[PDB]
């Protein structure tokens, strides 16, 4: 729902508060924004979710859009509920948040990106409710 300039500025900004070269390496202009798959890949510096693994930018047609709460329970399709994920079974369960195994794992980058406004309070809130019960 975001705009492609407004998409463009706020990984631009995001990657700058990582000291990221991904815009580097990987050049893009803000119209191919509109792919969310594309999009999610610069909102995670090219990196999985899930897993602490890269995402390969030529693989990305075989890559998973999982919902962080799955829209089963959740009427949510944006981005604040959505990642980039080389396979969505990497979730854990499929009937829940992602699993607290990925939680332990995983929370450390998903700080790294909420403190670079690259996800949301929501989306880190939602990201981390293994360890807080669930659903």
């Amino acid at each position: 729902s975001k705009n492609s300039r407004e998409r463009m500025k706020r990984i631009e900004e995001g990657i700058k508060e990582l000291g990221s070269q991904i815009l580097k390496e990987h050049p893009v202009e803000n119209t191919q924004l509109q792919n969310e798959k594309l999009y999610l890949y610069y909102l995670q510096n090219g990196r999985d979710m899930y897993v602490d693994q890269e995402l390969d930018i030529n693989r990305l047609s075989d890559y998973d859009v999982d919902h962080i709460v799955p829209q089963s329970f959740l009427k949510d399709d944006s981005i604040d509920n959505k990642v980039l994920t080389r396979s969505d079974k990497n979730r854990g369960k499929s009937d829940n948040v992602p699993s607290e195994e990925v939680v332990k794992k995983m929370k450390n980058y998903w700080r790294q990106l909420l403190n670079a406004k690259l996800i949301t309070q929501r989306k880190f809130d939602n990201l981390t409710k293994a360890e807080r019960g669930g659903l």
